[PDB]
C-alpha cells in the first residue's frame, strides 16, 4: 500500500511549536528545513512524477504582536496556483523508493518573476502538499499527501527571534 512518510519530523516539530516561518524574496528563497519524504507502496516498474504545491491554511492573515502570532486581518486574494515539479520527474517507482525524495531546490517568492518558483503572500500561512502522478495513465490517477507538521507563515523577514536562532542552529 502507498505510504508517504515525512522525514525529520522531529526537526519540523521544533519549528512548528515556535510557529514556523519561511522567507520569501523577489528572486526566491529555498526552504529550511527542506521537505523530504520516504515513499513505499509504489510500483517499482512504473514511472511517476512528484509534484509540490502550497495550500493556504486560513481565510485570514497573521501578525506578530507582543512576541505572539495572532490573526492579523482579512487575507489578500489567494496566490496563483504554483506547482513545483521535482527535477527527477519522470522516474521509476524504484527510483523514488530507494532514497528519500528531497525538494531542496524549490524557491519561495513574493513575485511572479518566473523561474518555476512558488508565489506566496507574506504573513499568510501555508501547508506543503505533495502529488504523485503516474505516467501514461488514461485515468490520470493522482495521489495527494498533506504534511501539517510542515506548516509555516510566509514572511519577508523573520518575526520571531527564536525562529531566527533556530534556523542558524540547525542549518
Ligand atoms: N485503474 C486505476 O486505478 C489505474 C490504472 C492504471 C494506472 C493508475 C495510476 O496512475 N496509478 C496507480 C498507482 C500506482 O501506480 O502505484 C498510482 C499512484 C499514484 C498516482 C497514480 C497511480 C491507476
Amino acid at each position: 500500500e502507498l505510504r508517504v512518510g515525512l522525514e525529520e519530523s522531529e526537526l519540523w516539530l521544533r519549528f512548528k511549536e515556535l510557529t514556523n516561518e519561511m522567507i520569501v524574496t523577489k528572486n526566491g528563497r529555498r526552504m529550511f528545513p527542506v521537505l523530504k519524504v520516504n515513499v513505499s507502496g509504489l510500483d517499482p516498474n512504473a514511472m511517476y512524477s512528484f509534484l509540490l504545491d502550497f495550500v493556504a491554511a486560513d481565510n485570514h492573515r497573521w501578525k506578530y504582536v507582543n512576541g505572539e502570532w495572532v490573526p492579523g486581518g482579512k487575507p489578500e486574494p489567494q496566490a496563483p496556483s504554483c506547482v513545483y515539479i521535482h527535477p527527477d520527474s519522470p522516474n521509476f517507482g524504484a527510483h523514488w523508493m530507494k532514497a528519500p525524495v528531497s525538494f531542496s531546490k524549490v524557491k519561495l517568492t513574493n513575485k511572479l518573476n518566473g523561474g518555476g518558483q512558488i508565489m506566496l503572500n507574506s504573513l499568510h500561512k501555508y501547508e506543503p502538499r505533495i502529488h504523485i502522478v503516474r505516467v501514461g495513465d488514461p485515468q490520470r490517477m493522482i495521489t495527494s499527501h498533506c504534511f501539517p507538521e510542515t506548516q509555516f507563515i510566509a514572511v519577508t523577514a523573520y518575526q520571531n527571534e527564536e525562529i531566527t536562532a533556530l534556523k542558524i542552529k540547525y542549518n
